[PDB]
């Protein structure tokens, strides 16, 4: 569907920051800085610029006050200045709306391209950025739940193979995926920096942003987040987890900000930088693929995701998935999942694992 | 009401071991030894004797081959040889059936008393025991999921207040409980050794044994047990967890052995040895009381538990609870739970937390 | 030989708090509160009262402004009010000075007895204390190096067997000790609460206070204290560690406060509550006894310790040890230590392990 | 002084494996397999092939029986089969001895080029390697001390700047170095894979191999290695640590194999893949540069290192450093180090930190 341009792909380094529209800047500030302990690079009455403990670029998260909570841009750092020109020609050849600012769209970023990409997502490409104090040895500042890096984004899109091919052309390498025996793809993970992923597609009504993911050093740092959320009596904002993922093998947690933007806390996946890095495909009915301990996937995880904006700041039209639903085929009334393939013991039919059905 | 005897209670030091009857010895061995890493002190075609990493007494668990899987004895060590006589007098005055074996009921234990207690539970009291090599610095043997001590038992009984009074008289001090505003007690925790408990009472049809708990050093050790069960493709034997308890504050996991005896893995509760240790009462509707992160309590946790035997080796008849059911008042069709008292937001009506209903 | 009184010992529960005299109260506040994260129960111009994360009694540590930095009192909590009576009668029979104050010596303590004990140490015994908010679930307050309990004191005294027998009559049970093949005892560890110790004797010139130890939950919380002191550029106040102890098997770290009072951080020793708990004796020349990894023991650890005060607030006269010196016999010019008993390989003559002499 | 070739550099992915010659195969196997838990990919009477938990290529270490313990090859994987031709051309232009084997030098490596590089080190470049089962989710085989990846090499060489420029032409990017005000360089670290390093240069008599480094997931894994070595009564084989590095910010430990080959265990350094990644220069006298906590650097760490072999299997002649010795300027009789720059308090003159002097 999406052809490969003749123009060369920009050389993408890694996911770098997201810009999220939030409704109430103070309430968001409490969440990101007071609960989560992210580091303020800059803030005013309109925006809060936040970085992780080990980051030296200006920010990993920008929160912008607005009327409608949404993703405004997912940004990728490119290797050279010229790569911003290479990105522009690329998305031009594709027929996508693009916007170039030599001065950047946000503080702490220089020359940048924003695009409405083929999947309806607002991507940013940029090289130039304001270096700040790298806080990686500032143990006087370290919190028990310290967020040390931006790791990845996850995008909800109807047709996964279509998006996958397009990301592949752009230079992302696919590391794992979820399929069924009848040829349906439910999800795919792909990378540039040599971790399991820098972004990922999740099958579903799209464009929507599923989540943004930050890394911690150790599993006990993720346990601390949960513990702190209990003490602040906000455990209702813990959406799902903690657990160990099947796909990626990372220890994980999903939480929800004031505007229901989903944040993932993530640690200890594996190295993927070799070009013949072996791929891993999971069957959708495998009850260890998402939570390795067989714990049930929370139904909100499959249905809820953030709005995304176009370049005029307007919410993008959602298109409905027509391929089968992961929720439905695993935990819905006609779904099933298994612990050992072909074994009736430890399998679930028409309900989730651990004795639950959908609420 | 169980009367306080005139006879002095045995000075109980701690929970010491449990004797569990199992149907297939070889399968059971694979779980406790090969999966969980417990250390064999003795075995034959009929029994397996197992101790934790820091134990010096002969064993913490005895698996005994039998035709019906059940708790045969929950054993407590007492401070002196003389306390065994005390225990016999005490139980006789209560009108209970007792049996005394000067050379013990199981290997590695000397003079012992077993009783059918007023709650219908098979308790043992002993002092004499064969000292073995204490493995506390045998780091050459240390597993990534190493089980380091026996921590507690947990008992299902229909009338908690009644059992509580009897256990206080016996010298246990209640450290935490769960109650509602209408007079109902759903569970109680009680100790001798200065941790949160040596046993506890869980409201339900009983006598049934709810679980036996072992401790790890660190939270990562419990994570590894989950990870290993995932690798062995027996995640369906993970019943509930891992999580942070409210009551007790401990990190925890619950897993099911081949006869569905429930085992808890536990770490990092607090010191309770001062005689005026503050008692903590939780409301039964508080959705952070069992799992602090608010994850739903799996239904089987409330409905399933092991049979217990009398002194003749027959299963004790089960007496139904008539008091309110914790399951029903919190996660049942007319149930209710809350995150913040008096707040509707993050409350649950007629269902479980995180988007689930009972399957 | 200190005689055994006819009067019964008081029932001691555990070590409870220390009172340290400090010379600059602001400078000390910065260390114990800002660096270490101790929680303030009460403060004014003259005194700071601090508790650990899991404590429900008023405080574990009192910092008292004064002219000469010293130990003012090491306090042990007793099981009942009448144990303070037993304590007074006990020490009086011993011929020791006593002072009783019905309203206590520091805020938050009630009826209290302080004594100049047979070894020159200021011991306190009390029962009454003001209960405070137990912060054990206050994870919104939890530091990456959080101190969770008061664990023990360690005293320096010239004649270890003499002190040992006195502490034994007083109800403490020896757990581990250090001796040589010539009859000399160098150190002894003894307890009431069922951990390795509540106090301990280190041979040397005394009465002096070697240290006060606080516990953490996990090994990484001790690592963080080190990492924080690095980031505050006060690494010169890390005296020794971190490491794994041979004796006690605890993970450990020694640091120095503004007045050189030594503080230990400690986690994960083993259960000692059974009366036949197997005692362990190490040879003084075993290079794994103090640090299990063989790392050398810093000479200041052997030579430096705090002054103690008598009941009139004057520094106790120091009596010189004549028994052999641990320092000299192990790491001095004619000292010796071994890795494997009998083996010349991995032994050290006239120097420290790992390639070092003493400066 | 090493000129840049006109021939394009091979595209280097990462350090891949080391081949070490050992004198007693059986004893070396005990150390690497039974003590350290590395995984066998192939073994016979002459050689052991070992890999780390997360590796998919054939091996990360080859132990080769032979007369003199030494490094035989340090191998880097390249991007494409063609990069092997490029490396041959590159080194031929340098005037270095080369040897090309189309079916490789060791099992499970295909087309390979070995060389005697300008510093005298036997480098290998390959692309082709036999894929093996990636053990990253094999938690049934995970050890409490698990080694999860090969992270880096560290080479000892007399002229750090000379070596630095040659590695830079070869595509390695410098991340951190150690220098003094007089203009001497003592040490430099350089990468390809996006971590602090794939190889490093330590100033000293060379060519020697300083160490081979493996990563763990968490800091506790490294503490387990030290605990297990105390239990095996081989703590004398613990050379240095465990510690937090200043350079790299990684938690670390140095141990010694039966042939005195040094192994580093290492975790949690930071991301370096952006092309403008800030370089960090430390002053040689800063006592927090090597151990962040101020612990002394063991002198053997500076003086001892492994012989390396030329292409005929003969040991390479060692050239003496004429630049200043890091040992002598920091811990030698004329050296010094500081905690805070310019502050004499926490400074050390003519000795090491923590009250120690050179052995
Ligand atoms: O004595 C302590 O300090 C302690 O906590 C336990 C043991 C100890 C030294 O102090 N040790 O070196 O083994
Ligand atoms: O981070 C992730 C990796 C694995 C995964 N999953 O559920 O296994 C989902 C996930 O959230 O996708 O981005
Ligand atoms: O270990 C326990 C402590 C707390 C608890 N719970 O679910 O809170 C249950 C529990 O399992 O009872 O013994
Ligand atoms: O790997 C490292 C990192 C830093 C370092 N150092 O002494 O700081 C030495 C090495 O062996
Ligand atoms: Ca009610
Ligand atoms: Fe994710
Ligand atoms: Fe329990
Ligand atoms: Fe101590
Ligand atoms: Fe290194």
């Amino acid at each position: 569907e999406i052809p490969k341009p003749v123009a060369p792909a920009p050389d993408i380094l890694r996911c770098a920051y997201a810009e999220l529209v939030v409704t109430d800047l103070a309430k968001s500030r409490n969440f990101y800085v007071d609960v989560l302990g992210l580091h303020v690079s800059y803030e005013d009455e309109n925006q809060i610029y936040l970085r992780s403990f080990e980051e030296f670029i200006h920010h990993n998260l920008v929160l912008t006050k607005g009327p409608v909570a949404a993703l405004k841009a997912m940004a990728f750092r490119v290797r050279t200045p010229e790569d911003v020109d290479k990105a522009e020609a690329y998305y031009q050849e594709l027929g996508c709306r693009t916007e170039r600012r030599k001065d950047g769209f946000v503080k702490g970023i220089g020359d940048a391209l924003r695009v409405e990409d083929p999947l309806g997502f607002p991507y940013e490409f940029f090289f130039e950025t304001t270096h700040v104090e790298r806080l990686h040895m500032r143990y006087d500042l370290y919190s028990a739940g310290e967020l040390v890096r931006l790791d990845h984004f996850n995008q909800v899109t109807p047709d996964v193979p279509r998006g996958r091919k397009y990301l592949e052309d752009l230079g992302f390498r696919v590391t794992e995926d979820i399929q069924d025996d009848e040829g349906t793809t439910y999800a795919a993970w792909m990378h540039r920096k040599g971790t399991v992923h820098d972004t990922a597609l999740t099958g579903g009504n799209g464009p929507r942003l599923h989540h943004v993911a930050f890394s911690t050093h150790e599993k006990h740092n993720i346990i601390q987040i949960c513990d702190k959320m209990g003490a602040l009596r906000i455990s209702d904002r813990i959406e799902r987890g903690p657990g160990r993922h099947g796909v990626s093998n990372a220890f994980y947690l999903y939480i929800l900000d004031p505007d229901n933007h989903r944040i993932e806390i993530y640690t200890q996946d594996y190295y993927t930088g070799d070009p013949d890095n072996p791929t891993i495909t999971w069957n959708v009915h495998d009850n260890q693929r998402r939570d390795w301990w067989g714990n049930p996937v929370v139904p909100s995880w499959y249905t809820e995701a953030s709005k995304v904006l176009d370049l005029d700041g307007n919410v993008q039209e959602i298109i409905e998935r027509t391929d089968d639903s992961e929720l439905e085929v695993t935990i819905g009334a006609d779904g099933f999942s298994f612990t050992r393939a072909g074994d009736e013991d430890g399998s679930y039919h028409g309900q989730a694992s651990k004795g639950f059905k959908l609420g």
